């Protein structure tokens, strides 16, 4: 049970090493837990039209082996664990350009559910929403 | 009469052919433009923490010569035209050493007035601060 | 009648800036994301080319921002063949929000083909791959 | 003793919630880490013209308060240590815009030394130049109280 997202590296990704500069897995995170949010909750989504904000509060990420401009990378977003204010998600990056996937790299995000106020950011819990779509990706 | 950036080109910067990816130069503009509202223009940078947002209606690059990883840039603006809602800045771009600074790009960027978006005129702070740099 | 090439992105929270809206770049580096598609779908010699000598490197571009891009939009960037010279090639971008589409910028981009050779980058004649390809999104 | 990278925050590294997108923090690193070649492991950049690629083998970071566009943030960073072929660096982050430093956020990445080959990466021990520059940023000797 995962969340699937597919990317086609782009040279933009790629860095003089020759390989894709290691920020660009952690931008991927966020692509790919986007197009969770729109899929499977839209009702969050329309808060944050209004005053909520899900907001990174730690992420990591394990490099295994290079990826090139024009690997295609899909990108396995799964549930690592809940509670009322955070949700943990845990990301296996496969190279899927030809053959058997192959695992590339691993990370991990935590994301806290806020509420956008001018002095700062006020903490609430996780959207009864997001919590019942995210449950379907959990071990 | 030009505004000066001067910026580290990192790894982040380049991309595999192992010059600076194109796109890297209009940031520069931005960031640019950015140290020259803080150092000149604080009344307008206060207006836009509140409700004045400068919008890019449009930009150009020409790329002359590479950047590389390590390289430092010399990115001046100057202003090349101004109406009542519209700024276009000019860039240049100079690789920069204990040498001769050597043109590699040249740029430009028009931004708009808006209030957060419906246009406005350009703040006279800004306007003022901005002529100290026309030809 | 002209050809284009479609290359279409979900805009993410990273494309935006604090204003709301996509910030300018991204424009620029949807050009680029379209283009590379449109090489590993289009010339694969080329494509290998470009694994040892062959660099294909931006000498120009511009873009103009008519409204505005938010997270979660669509857009649909649409790419044709402006022009050819000998070993230069000029691509014309439209941006349409799809996420009927409703047109948000237009913008342009060349690209000088070149090898790396021992005092810089030199310039060379469009590879023939490359240039048959992109006739199909010329003017007819 | 710290390695300082500064930064004034740009419109670029923001985003729609109004504060600095998390990938940035990363990216500060690699450019904290940069500057610091720049400055102090000539032979090494040499050596990374050549066939030296030193690449990230994992990466971290922790957020506890926010940056938003023109504030100033000094990047910090110290030696965690190295293990044969792998350099350990953590990086604490401040805004520094109205003078006093407030802790922001807290990372870490680890770097692999490698050899660029037709067949991929090869690890190699770290540089001495490196190492020795290196260790100008490593925390005295703190070890556990505890009789065995
Ligand atoms: C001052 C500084 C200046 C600063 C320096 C510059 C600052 C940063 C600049 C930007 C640079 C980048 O962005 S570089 C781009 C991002 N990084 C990458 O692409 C690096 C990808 N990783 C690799 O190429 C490699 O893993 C290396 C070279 C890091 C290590 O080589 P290796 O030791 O031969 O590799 P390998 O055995 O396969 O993998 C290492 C370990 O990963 C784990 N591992 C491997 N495969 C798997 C797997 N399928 N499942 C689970 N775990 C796995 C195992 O523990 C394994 O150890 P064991 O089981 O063998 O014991
Ligand atoms: C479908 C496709 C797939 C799509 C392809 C893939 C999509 C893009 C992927 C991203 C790629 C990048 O980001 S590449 C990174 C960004 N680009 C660069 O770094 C390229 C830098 N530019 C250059 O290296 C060069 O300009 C070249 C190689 C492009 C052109 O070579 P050239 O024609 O031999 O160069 P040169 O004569 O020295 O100068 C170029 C021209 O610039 C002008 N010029 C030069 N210097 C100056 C100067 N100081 N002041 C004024 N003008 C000057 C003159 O017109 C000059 O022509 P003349 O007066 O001398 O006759
Ligand atoms: C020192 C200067 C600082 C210069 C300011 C600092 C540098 C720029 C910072 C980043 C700014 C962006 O990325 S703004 C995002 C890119 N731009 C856009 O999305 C603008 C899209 N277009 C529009 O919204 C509009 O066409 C406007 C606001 C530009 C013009 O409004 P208008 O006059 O009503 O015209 P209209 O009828 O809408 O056509
Ligand atoms: C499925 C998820 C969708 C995916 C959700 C969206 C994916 C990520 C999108 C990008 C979001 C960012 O970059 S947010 C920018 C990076 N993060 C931050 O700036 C957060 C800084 N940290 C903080 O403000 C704080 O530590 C909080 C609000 C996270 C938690 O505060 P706290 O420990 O509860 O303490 P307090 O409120 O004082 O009691
Ligand atoms: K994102
Ligand atoms: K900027
Ligand atoms: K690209
Ligand atoms: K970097």
């Amino acid at each position: 049970a995962y969340f699937e997202y597919r990317h086609l590296v782009t040279f933009a990704d790629t860095n003089l090493v020759g390989n894709v500069y290691f920020t660009n897995y952690l931008s991927w995170q966020g692509a790919c837990a986007e197009r969770f949010l729109a899929e499977k909750a839209p009702k969050t989504v329309a808060r944050m039209h209004d005053d909520l904000a899900l907001v990174t509060s730690s992420c990591s990420c394990e490099f295994f082996s290079e990826l090139y401009a024009l690997d295609t990378v899909s990108v396995r977003m799964s549930l690592v664990g809940i509670d009322f204010h955070q949700i943990t998600m845990g990301f296996e990056y496969y190279r899927v350009t030809d053959g058997p996937a192959r695992l590339v790299a691993r990370g991990e995000q935590t994301v806290a559910c806020t509420l956008r106020a001018e002095d700062g950011l006020t903490p609430v819990e996780v959207p009864d929403e997001l919590r019942t779509a995210l449950d379907a990706y959990a071990p």
